[PDB]
């Protein structure tokens, strides 16, 4: 269906802006926000019929996610987080709502230029990751 044809590929972080700060909101312990900080990952986005995968890749972690649009579905994030999922589009972006424990965070992600540019919001604290094709 061309559905996120522009999201396909692999995206290679360049840039991370106040991600040790929106980490803490989210509740994040030190060790972890300082190696995932560091991480330099490789996200690679691909859809078979209805089914998009996520993947990212780096020395922090390597994660897999697999989802319908508006199909909830359980993860363990990165971090240890056991949350449930729901991944949308919105507007030509991707948004990525995690519920846990009462609290929620969103990730979005949007086709900017040339790059895929990542906003992460917990309550008041945003951050935001730039990526380039690989
Ligand atoms: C540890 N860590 C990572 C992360 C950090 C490094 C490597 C893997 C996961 C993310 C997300 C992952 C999706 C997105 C991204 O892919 O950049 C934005 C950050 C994240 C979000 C909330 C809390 C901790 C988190």
């Amino acid at each position: 269906s061309h559905m996120c044809d522009a999201f396909v590929g692999t995206w290679k972080l360049v840039s991370s802006e106040n991600f040790d700060d929106y980490m803490k909101e989210v509740g994040v312990g030190f060790a972890t926000r300082k190696v995932a900080g560091m991480a330099k990952p490789n996200m690679i986005i691909s859809v078979n019929g209805d089914v998009i995968t996520i993947k990212s890749e780096s020395t922090f972690k390597n994660t897999e996610i697999s989802f319908i649009l508006g199909q909830e579905f359980d993860e363990v994030t990165a971090d240890d987080r056991k949350v449930k999922s729901t991944i949308t589009l919105d507007g030509g972006v991707l948004v990525h709502v995690q519920k846990w424990d009462g609290k929620s965070t969103t990730i979005k992600r949007k086709r900017e230029d040339d790059k895929l540019v990542v906003e992460c919001v917990m309550k008041g604290v945003t951050s935001t990751r730039v990526y380039e094709r690989a």
